[PDB]
């Protein structure tokens, strides 16, 4: 249908906004603390303490999936970045403040990226 393609339409270019926001807020982690997922061959126990396991190549992956339907479940992503490294390292790690770092810097880019999707629909 003609109303089937103009949704895909809008998914696409959701997709590519949303690769865009990925993009910088990747950048804001010039360390790649959360570039990849966290190895189960290292961290063995990783699976007891954090139930959802997220990170940047991960999202990535899904995003060019057009995996993401709104920046709802885009940002759902990024937070469990953020809160399950809050949550594994203590306050006083190098990881732990890292995640805060993206977390307050990130903001900014969410915030202005909300108004993108609300005014271009």
């Amino acid at each position: 249908s003609m109303e089937q393609v103009a949704m895909e339409l809008r998914l696409t270019e959701l997709t590519r906004l949303l690769r865009s926001v990925l993009d910088q807020l990747q950048d804001k982690d010039p360390a790649r603390i959360f570039a990849q997922p966290v190895s189960l061959k290292e961290v063995p126990d990783y699976l007891d303490h954090i139930k959802h396991p997220m990170d940047f190549a991960t999202m990535r992956k899904r995003l060019e999936a057009q995996g993401y339907k709104n920046l709802h479940e885009f940002e759902e992503d990024f937070d469990l970045i953020i809160d399950n490294c809050m949550k594994y390292n203590a306050r006083d790690t190098v990881f732990y403040r890292a995640a805060v770092r993206l977390r307050d810097q990130g903001g900014v880019v969410l915030r202005q990226a909300r108004r993108e999707v609300d005014s271009i629909g």
